[PDB]
């Protein structure tokens, strides 16, 4: 698959390597793996490397928080896959109390002490800053098991449910924790148009280069955890085009919205609604679509 | 706008020049044109011209019955963007028995004699594949006024409605019936995979093409008759982006639809399945897709 022309030149976090190590060594202790092979798998993947092109002007001491949690969210996504709705929403829903520190881990069950103390050390660092994370990363937790899946989407709606599916908010949210960015409720009004753009693009970049192992997990693991839920698949279905063909013209349309993340931020200049913050934050975004766009096209996590 | 790269080339019929003169001639001397601007507008078109470019390996005594077919529903075509979705269908409908030969012409009215004096002249000709073209054309005429128009639709259902409202079917009979191409309904069953296909490349292509002509009737004319119903909109709104970066995105899905054509004939001629008749059947699509592109990107009825 030969990617279209982009201007986007994505940048990794100067501490990846050491971030990487810290972060990775940390979940090969605590986290329950099946076997050698999961174990080798998981550092396959490059989660603090996928975070760090996310993130590259993260603060050095904020972007191993980053790190921790989109990885822990990394794992829960692939357990989820052998789950029911249902089962899912319990496992997601008992994480949520202890995100918040409202309720204490049980030690003995990893996820559940991970999160817990993840968390703490984040409110440690930027209380203010961090609590902000928690609404987004809860919605994301909820549209992950929506029942919605189960029902036909065509592309817009798919693109509309897939901005909280794919943790949009979340990641912004995080962003701005990492680079310790504060804006202000005008500032993040202004750019709902921009996220809601880059949303698009985050999505569909992933669902092009995560498909092979998503059909694959939709005919072996749990028949609504692993259901096959993609704009890959519903181009395929409206265009009746191979899931290659539909893969070719949704990265054409990633470019038109590369485009008009520029045009928006050409706009949001020109309407003199740019504040310093509010640079730094869509500048931030394109650092998210070109990261996600180099890691997804290098992890093998999409690869094998 | 640039075409991406087509393996397909276009061929016109040889007489294009001599039978383009004598239809235009017809039509310039029968038809109620309202003035010397529209006279020209009509000759500017070329609508003898997309004929031939669309069934080059029509047999030469037969080619002006089907410019004469199309150039009276393209005019037809226009004039029902002034009207009301009742007042197209009232017009439509009156002309359908007419077609049929069941019912005379009022000699006083120009679209009904042209109408009946081309099917039955076509019936004399040859009329047992003259009658294949009748339902295909009724279906057409019903698809331009039907409700549906006027509700939301995504890119599949779009698709589906407009190889209705493209004419495909119709198309496909008239290109029969002007190469003298007798087809079983067995073959014909075989290819029908063939034709869907071949139906979404000549909409979208027209689509692409046609885009600003419909965007202007849309603001000028009825507002039901020339409602903007166009995948070129269908998918701008889908993914939030303008309508030229949406014909950008379709221009690249027509190329898939264009290997898609390749693979299906390969296919149907590797399995022994594919007949001289299905041979010159499936290379006569091909013609009518290529035809179609050249036509739709020179033709003034775009441009102007
Ligand atoms: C498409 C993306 C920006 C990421 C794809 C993988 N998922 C897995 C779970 C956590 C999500 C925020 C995300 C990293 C989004
Ligand atoms: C896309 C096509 C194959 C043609 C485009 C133009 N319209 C004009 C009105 C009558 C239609 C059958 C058609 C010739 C279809
Ligand atoms: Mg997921
Ligand atoms: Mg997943
Ligand atoms: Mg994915
Ligand atoms: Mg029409
Ligand atoms: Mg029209
Ligand atoms: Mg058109």
């Amino acid at each position: 698959l030969e990617p279209p022309p982009s201007t986007f030149q994505p940048l990794c976090h100067p501490l990846v390597e050491e971030v990487s190590k810290e972060v990775d060594g940390y979940f090969l202790q605590h986290w329950n793996f099946p076997n050698e092979k999961a174990r080798k798998k998981f550092v396959a993947a490059g989660f603090s490397r996928v975070t760090c092109l996310y993130f590259p002007k993260a603060l050095d001491d904020r972007i191993h928080f980053a790190c921790r949690l989109l990885t822990v969210l990394f794992l829960i996504d692939d357990l989820l896959e052998y789950m029911s709705f249902e089962e899912g929403s319990a496992y997601n829903e008992k994480l949520i109390p202890i995100s918040r520190g409202d309720v204490l881990p049980d030690r003995s069950i990893p996820v559940e002490y991970i999160i817990y103390d993840l968390w703490e050390s984040m409110r440690a660092h930027d209380r203010e800053m961090a609590d902000e994370i928690l609404e987004p990363v809860f919605l994301f937790m909820r549209a992950q098991t929506d029942r919605t899946r189960a029902r036909p989407m065509g592309l817009g709606g798919y693109l509309e449910y897939r901005e909280r599916d794919v943790g949009k908010e979340l990641l912004a949210a995080l962003m701005r924790f990492s680079m310790g960015l504060k804006l202000s409720p005008s500032e993040l009004q202004r750019v709902r148009e921009i996220d809601a753009n880059c949303s698009k693009h985050l999505s569909v970049v992933n669902d092009i280069y995560s498909y092979e192992k998503e059909l694959y997990t939709s005919k072996t693991a749990h028949s609504e955890g692993g259901i096959l839920c993609t704009s890959v698949q519903i181009l395929a279905q409206e265009a009746d085009v191979t899931a290659e063909a539909a893969k070719r013209v949704l990265f054409v349309m990633c470019r038109e919205w590369e485009l008009r993340h520029q045009l928006l931020v050409a706009r949001l200049s020109a309407e003199g609604l740019e504040t310093p913050g509010l640079a730094a934050y869509v500048e931030g975004l394109e650092y998210q679509m070109s990261g996600n766009e180099l890691w997804s096209q290098t992890t093998l996590r999409y690869s094998v």
